[PDB]
């Protein structure tokens, strides 16, 4: 039926586990083929609140199996720092931007866009506490929307916006009707 879509979720030590799992799960509910790729390799990843998640693949392997319809950056302060320090992440994000592919980042995650000089001049949001880091240099325009989207740059604010973020990714890739169908069984407040 509809075109098959693929997502790369880059999972670093210190990632916010809720911001990782909610988008993975919701995107799989939408029929997206999601690869959870460990930044450091295939070993289990210790997230910010000590949930330990086993990646589907190393980033080293997953990066060779693209391209992807979306690249997703969870937050977590230390996770986002790790993403920001990675040359592999830099290369993946630059390729995705060049290809006009969706890039989605939540909470502190968008600060890795700054680190890798991705999407300058777009409207973005972040966690309130990550605003100052994101806005250093004035390279983006800040938004307080729970989810923000400016062209191919899709951002969101925190654990409590993760469902909205995920469903925005679904809407961008598979359309509004799929997003609405996936949303209904979740028992979201609105």
């Amino acid at each position: 039926g509809m075109a098959s879509k693929r997502a790369l979720v880059i999972l670093a030590k210190g990632a916010e586990e809720m911001e990782t799992v909610i988008p993975v799960d919701v995107m799989r509910r939408a029929g997206i083929k999601v690869t959870v790729a460990g930044l450091a390799g295939k070993d289990p990843v210790q997230c910010s609140r000590d949930v330990v998640i086993c990646p589907d693949a190393s980033l080293e392997d997953a990066k060779k199996e693209g391209p992807y319809d979306v690249v997703v950056l969870p937050g977590g302060n230390l996770g986002a720092q790790n993403l920001s320090e990675s040359a592999a992440v830099k290369e993946i994000l630059k390729e995705q931007e060049n290809r006009k592919g969706l890039i989605a980042a939540i909470c502190a995650g968008p600060t890795a866009l700054l680190a890798h000089e991705i999407g300058f001049g777009s409207k973005v949001t972040t966690h309130p506490l990550a605003k100052d880091k994101m806005m250093n240099g004035g390279h983006y325009t800040y938004s307080e929307n729970r989810v923000e989207k400016d062209g191919l740059i899709l951002t969101s604010r925190g654990p409590g916006t993760s469902f909205e973020f995920a469903l925005a990714i679904v809407e961008a890739l598979n359309g509004k009707e799929v997003a609405a169908q996936v949303k209904a069984p979740l028992v979201l407040k609105d």
